[PDB]
């Protein structure tokens, strides 16, 4: 599908976002390529940040639903008015489909100042589509719609500027070295999946599995960091900073509430130790584990980086920091979630991000929050 690689661009914490049409004429937007979320919401106003907006009134097949939706988050949110147009992916598949589009008529802390995207595509399932699960995702219209099969993947290979590929319908066999592992969609919702062994420089935290997994562990390519359950988090951050015992560093540097900068290209990578997750495998007590360096969870902001990791209320959050290491195939179709190595990932020549299996993991189910 050499038509959809290259596909994502955006900034540097901006997220990734892919060029979309919406309306008839179509009208180009820019979307943020979100698998944390379930709901097409594009700008529909002229709001300052903006750089352009979805206008309804120049749609001949825009309809109205009548509906309003409001999407609060802890500080900011996003408001609109709910209805349905064609919408297409100039750089995908070459199809149209009418979807319903959120028309954002108010918000807050939602736009980014200086950003390039205009919307968002929650590509995660209905359970979590706002209003209510009523509310049809535009992947389920896509595929409801058209012959592309049940699936998408993701290369994210970050760089101020990032890029990557959404395969749309398929996989890109050039896009990853190594063989792709399968991990089961627990729960389709949110791209639940259920870690079950935690690693750090190879010594494991020895923690009753289910907290790596309280109530939550998803994949999401809204969000940055890799976020992790208070307890989960504090013997994380505990093992690493051991690991790391070379160097001192403020203890607001681990909360991600002050940044560390180092000079012209002497950044302490070796000090830091590689994350590895183990997956539950597809097969009973099988697992694989994928493997990623300080490079994504020590990401740049002299070099002043931001700790990648941080606690959460709502589970685990596989962002940016693990995907971008990886391609990573939402297998809708088979309810499940495959990784292998990203052939864009960054790395140094002594350590690399891997992808290895199979590994005997023993009470997987355990690990699993009810």
């Amino acid at each position: 599908f050499v038509e959809m690689v290259d596909n994502l661009r955006g900034k540097s914490g901006q997220g990734y976002y892919v060029e979309m049409t919406v309306g008839s004429p179509p009208q180009t937007l820019n979307i943020l390529v979100d698998t944390g979320s379930s709901n097409f919401a594009v700008g529909a106003a002229p709001h300052p940040f903006l750089h352009r907006y979805y206008q309804r009134q120049l749609s001949s097949t825009y309809r109205d639903l009548r509906k309003g939706v409001y999407v609060p988050y802890t500080q900011g949110k996003w408001e609109g008015e709910l209805g349905t147009d064609l919408v297409s992916i100039p750089h995908g598949p070459n199809v149209t489909v009418r979807a319903n589009i959120a028309a954002i008529t108010e918000s807050d802390k939602f736009f980014i100042n200086g950003s390039n995207w205009e919307g968002i595509l929650g590509l995660a399932y209905a359970e979590i589509a706002r209003p209510d699960d009523s509310l049809e995702p535009f992947f389920d219209s896509l595929v409801k719609q058209t012959h592309v099969p049940n699936l998408f993947s993701l290369q994210l290979c970050g760089a101020a500027s990032v890029g990557g590929s959404m395969i749309i319908g398929g996989i890109d066999h050039s896009l990853y070295t190594g063989s792709l592992w399968y991990t089961p969609i627990r729960r389709e919702w949110y791209y639940e999946v259920i870690i079950v062994r935690v690693e750090i420089n190879g010594q494991d935290l020895k923690m009753d599995c289910k907290e790596y997994n309280y109530d939550k562990s998803i994949v999401d390519s809204g969000t940055t960091n890799l976020r992790l359950p208070k307890k989960v988090f504090e013997a994380a951050v505990k093992s690493i900073k051991a690991a790391s015992s070379t160097e001192k560093f403020p203890d607001g540097f681990w909360l991600g509430e002050q940044l560390v900068c180092w000079q012209a290209g002497t950044t302490p990578w070796n000090i830091f130790p590689v994350i590895s997750l183990y997956l539950m495998g597809e097969v009973t007590n099988q697992s694989f584990r994928i493997t990623i360096l300080p490079q994504q969870y020590l990401r740049p902001v002299d070099d002043c980086y931001k700790f990648a990791i941080s606690q959460s209320s709502t589970g685990t959050v596989m962002g940016a920091v693990i995907m971008e290491g990886f391609y990573v195939v939402f297998d809708r179709a088979r309810k499940r979630i495959g990784f292998a190595v990203s052939a864009c990932h960054v790395h140094d020549e002594f350590r690399t991000a891997a992808v290895e299996g199979p590994f005997v993991t023993l009470d997987m189910e355990d690990c699993g929050y009810n």
